């Protein structure tokens, strides 16, 4: 049940990467958590500007079917206020004749309740860049 | 906080030492024996367990033929209450390759861990680019 | 009744394939499994489980198919598999006529007296 | 459930051991003669028989890893099992590779003992 | 004998005409319809019956094809079995004029007093 | 019917046991004098008696072909036509074990009560 | 020898005359209704008959050279000429080009008329 | 007497190609005029005269050789040229066996009752 | 480690007018015989500003990133800060991209001021 | 004055560079600062601290080669600094006696700290060692 | 042989210009109708006669849509008697390609001449290099 | 004396190169021997002499450029001539915005005749001008 | 019968080439013989130093069967004391493995009697180079 | 056109030190301060003469050839000379082979003798 939780609220995250809604991302997230992934070439980046750049410029995109499947998801928890998820992430989409493709992601999130609140701490991304 | 992730750091340090050493037995006692961990070895798998690992501790990290060098840069260390920690570097490494010539690869590490029972266990890794 | 129930599985299986060669996603949801899973080239290597993996191609997708000679494994009175090639016909961007082959594994369940569609295993090209 | 769920992991994992082994004739007890197999050596055909494999037994430093395991069971006697096999290997050269395969595996108990019946496999030949 | 392999000679080219001219009706009614083939369309299957071919009728101008030295095997009088190189002159996309080659063998069976198509192999080129 | 394609199968599958044995004289024994070939191995040219793939069985271990559901077309009571996909498993150069597909059609002629090969033809990979 | 020699030049050049013209009704005139013909468009085969050819003059700015003709007198109606052939032309983008081919032509004088019998191209496919 | 004629030319034909087989160079200018002419892949699209060119590759050359079904066309009395496909099955340096293909026109005069061979054109690949 | 706040500031001083394309800014930091090694210079050793105008002038939004600064400070009057900068930018279609440099820049301080007297950047033109 | 300081930074620098033409990871050590750092195309784009990484590339390199510094700019910052930065040029034969030229560009920051030249940060482009 | 070579020089530049034209009538006034010529457009043959060259001053050289420019530079002059003589020279001929920028090729040119009936002819010509 | 003389050779120098780039044939020409010779890559490595060989590039060839000239060298010889050797490097925006660079190796020779400097010799390596 | 003695003393400086005799080819050219040739990247060069390099430095290919021949030769006259003659040349040899192989060059030669002497004025190759 | 003899001459005499390895006749030809553009120092100027040492030390028989020369005489004190030098070498198997450079040369007369003061060189190295 509380592996459902974690679940939920990493879900709540990717609902708002999904819309696009940077809001729902800044306050689900600690404004000091870091990240790895392949839009940052191998460097670990701090804060959300980094992250603001990507959700404001990708317009060109919407209204592009897309959808993403998270895959059997591993959960650790630690304790009653920390956890960690990692999962395969599968994004279906149409290139530019139109026809369907696939894109496989690793990713790996860490999770951690700040004054009653899950906060998203880190992080890694790894395979396919979202961009 | 000044000095916890002193400890986080010194932890993930042994770590690191085992692992170039080719010290299973060290690295065992480390690990959380239901670790995961998506690596470059593992084709975009999320492996759990340790005998994944276990088969280049056993091959290829016990012939120490040519000395290799490893290199932890800039740790940065988040802490989850008292019992959890995750740490996140870029990891070089230096070695020879075939021709006998000193070469250069990087990673990116995240390194997840909980204290269970009074002492650090690693539960969960994620590397990224150069294979090892 | 090895034979009958043969004959049975076949046109079950034939079932299937008319919800997907019309698109009926309907269909092809009522005849899975809620919980079938799927490798298949589009999966990129991986198990899909559910068949929300499986819209996708029902919506953003001069065909016909050819179903090479079957191979059904009865296991129990309410369990088959069923192999078979399919070599598919089609006309690319450039109006040429080609073909593509995949290979199929298919398991299927019979729950509560209704054949459910509970695995399949696809290998060679994506699906046109 | 998790009870049958683990007696097909258990079979199983005794055919992927009686591989790695080249044991033919273990392989040849845990499987039905009429078994049949979709495989890259295969060519995209369905071989049939169990004469096909033993070339691969007799004609051959290895870790095979089966991940998370997915078991469909199917009544008493019937069981479908679909992982990712992971091989851990030493080319030529020396050089550690892994290599990725897809595997479905078909079962049906026969008079109490597990049978191979069917197998599918993409990706790696191996 | 050296009067019957006219005769195959002869169903063969009407068979090759029918193709030619995109009849498949003709077609059909030259070739039984447990037919077999091996051919590049295919992709190494051996398929069976006559939907699969009636894809290319329907889909498919300046092209010539030629028969070159077919070699006629005589199995009895009912049943002949006939191997011929085929050069097959087209224009491509470009308007380019263009040459296939493919080797056929067809055999055919004498079924009721009317030869019939039972058995095609032809390698080389895609049509 | 039922029986005499039973028949077919065998006396095609004793033609394979000597290809694989490298057995000529009982290959030449199954074979008509005058049997003419398609195969990669001739460029897409007819090939007209045994000359030609002597040169294979004097110049070519662990083999072994898997002869996959073949199709038997009956012509009468003295002719008959079989095709089937054929895999070669075989050990190359560094002993890495392969695999070869071909698809092969063969006609027979029963001549004086004995199966004679008259005509083969073969797609895919060369031998 | 120059005489004899002269008169195989002109038929060969009248010939290749009707060819760039796609004037196939000329050219039939002057060949062997058997006649047989290696060249790139056969593919490697000897093609026999007018028919095969047929195709390129019905589906047809070009200059072409007969370089330094090699003939063969054998008696009074037998004739042998080889040559290298330079073809000028213009590409679809304009840019101009040159090709070359071989060409091999055997001649038969029958009841006063050469008869073109045989043809061996080799080179370029035009 | 076409038919027998033929014959003949198939034979003179049979006699020069065994002199090549045998690497046999004297018999091969016994058979040759003197002033024979040749296209072949060697000669890089020239057209080379005499015998001095093709004595490089008696000298500087497991192997079988199918001539495909010959055409004779007769010119007169004393003259005849044939065409045929040519089949060389052979080993490279691997040990694997392989094959080649070559189309060949030849052209015969009979002077003074001795059958010349006086032009030849070879087109494929560089005799192995 | 005080003046490593100090040098830290001028330099992300020097990054803000650079990413405004504010190249009167940059010349008021800048040492007028100041040298610099760069991509864009190819491997020449560039001594002035002239060189350096051209890209001020010709180049919608930038967002250039210091990464875990590195400082020396030599005496009172020279200091050293190396970092890898991370820039953020749209290409033609209007995607997010990123590019990658390494940078090293020398400042020397005349009169209570920090002047910028030599720039070492590799990687991303 | 300031031109004696030019002279004497050249002086320790080309030391330096005679020290990494030989190997010498001894005297290398002794010119540099314990924690001195390094952008160089062996560290893939990553700032090293500390004389570790370098040691690896001392112990583990071993035909006539020839490097001449082109071009040197010193720049003095009080006097405890200076920066100097100059276009290396390496001649040297390869496999086959062929002439071969490699450039790299270096920038190097030198502290006088307890009165010794020290080597507080180096940059390097262009060409790696090997 | 200061003067005479000048001659030589001038014909020849006159034979080029008529190139440059696209002047095929004073390019056939000054060429031996016998003349002969290896060029790379020839793929290694020796032509003989005008009319091989014909083909590129009629349908090339008469479309002056865009400017070009040929070069002799420093030719060397044989001198066998009075009655013949031998030039060779690079020439360098700029032009705009087919997106119009300025290009450069350049050719190796052998050509020889012969005093008949008082007026220089040119007998033939080897070209190396770039095909015009 | 000898500086007055190089930065007449500087200004007369960045008089031809800005000629240069206005494609203002009018004022290379003044500025050049009517027998100059030029070394560069457009020439295939010949070497060409007079004007008519570059008019066709001045003609035909017509984004914001910049040119700067590095670290030049003169050497004076007499009063009568003069030599230049720099670095030319060339900013520019090819088809899409994107800045690139090009550097070409420039040495021109200048004869003061009839009281005017006259371009009497180039040698160009590195970068044509297109 | 001229035509034919520009043959013979054409072959007669092939022969020397073919020797590697380095006098005969000396004494046979005008010591003002100019030449283009593959060897030379497009230059002019004058005198026979550059010729003499390659006389002397080809001794690695001793032994090793080859053989040149001349194709229909023509030839044109100018008066009684010059002559050109124009030609495709055609090498049969072997190469590392033992596989004869053939190479193609063009060669035109200028002739010229001085002091009652064919000499050797010019030449220009094209094709294969001779190295 | 008579100085332009003594040019080639003096320029034959640096061309023969280069094809001995005589570096001590080519100094005593150079200008201790003569600049250098040649494909050895890449895209760099090089001043002085220590770099040129590396080539005369470390490179059996060469023939180096000037091509028609041109020169240049400005007034009575300095020419320049250009042209196309043609080396020829052996390589590794001891073949024949011919590469191409286009050199530019200029010279000053100090006290009756020439000193070369700046070479730019292009193509081979
Ligand atoms: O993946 C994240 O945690 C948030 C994130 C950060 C970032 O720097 C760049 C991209 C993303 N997300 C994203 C993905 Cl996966 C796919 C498409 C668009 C976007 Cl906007
Ligand atoms: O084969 C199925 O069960 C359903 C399925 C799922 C899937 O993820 C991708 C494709 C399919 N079928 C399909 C095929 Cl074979 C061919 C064409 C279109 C479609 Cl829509
Ligand atoms: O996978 C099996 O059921 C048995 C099998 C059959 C077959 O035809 C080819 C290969 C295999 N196994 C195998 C594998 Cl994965 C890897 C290495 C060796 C062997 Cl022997
Ligand atoms: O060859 C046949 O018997 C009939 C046949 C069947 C088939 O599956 C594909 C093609 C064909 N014929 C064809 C050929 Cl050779 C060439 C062009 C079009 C056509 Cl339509
Ligand atoms: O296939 C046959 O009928 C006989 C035949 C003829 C031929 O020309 C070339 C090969 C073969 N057989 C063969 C095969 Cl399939 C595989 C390996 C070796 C041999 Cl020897
Ligand atoms: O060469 C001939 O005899 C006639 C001939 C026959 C043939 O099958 C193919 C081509 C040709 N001639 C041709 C040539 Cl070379 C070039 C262009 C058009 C034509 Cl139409
Ligand atoms: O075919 C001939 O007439 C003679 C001839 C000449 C020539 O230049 C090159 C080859 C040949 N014959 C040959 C052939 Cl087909 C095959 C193998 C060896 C030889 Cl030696
Ligand atoms: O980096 C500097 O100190 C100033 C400088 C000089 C120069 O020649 C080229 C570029 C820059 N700056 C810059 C950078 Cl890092 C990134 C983007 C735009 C610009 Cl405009
Ligand atoms: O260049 C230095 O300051 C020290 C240094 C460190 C390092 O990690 C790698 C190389 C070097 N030097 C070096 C150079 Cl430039 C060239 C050849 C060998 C060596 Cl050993
Ligand atoms: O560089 C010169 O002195 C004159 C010259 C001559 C020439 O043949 C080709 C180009 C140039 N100059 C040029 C340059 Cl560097 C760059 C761009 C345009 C031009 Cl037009
Ligand atoms: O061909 C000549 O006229 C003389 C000549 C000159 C030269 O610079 C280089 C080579 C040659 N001859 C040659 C030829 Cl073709 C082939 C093999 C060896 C030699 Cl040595
Ligand atoms: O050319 C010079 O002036 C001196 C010079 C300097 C230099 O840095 C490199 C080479 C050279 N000369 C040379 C030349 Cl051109 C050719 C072969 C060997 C040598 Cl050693
Ligand atoms: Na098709
Ligand atoms: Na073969």
């Amino acid at each position: 049940v509380r592996k459902q939780e974690i679940i939920k609220v990493n879900q709540q995250l990717i609902e708002a990467i999904s819309n696009g809604d940077f809001e729902s991302y800044t306050k689900m997230c600690d404004p000091g958590m870091t990240a790895f992934e392949p839009e940052a070439l191998g460097n670990l980046v701090e804060g959300l500007d980094f992250h603001r750049f990507y959700f404001e410029n990708l317009w060109s995109r919407n209204s592009k079917p897309v959808h993403n499947t998270m895959l059997n998801p591993h959960i650790h928890l630690m304790g009653d206020e920390s956890a960690c998820i990692a999962y395969i992430r599968i994004t279906q989409y149409l290139d530019a004749g139109g026809i369907p493709r696939t894109a496989q992601s690793e990713e790996t999130r860490v999770w951690h309740r700040r004054d009653g609140k899950w906060q998203h701490v880190h992080m890694h991304r790894s395979g396919a860049p979202s961009v």
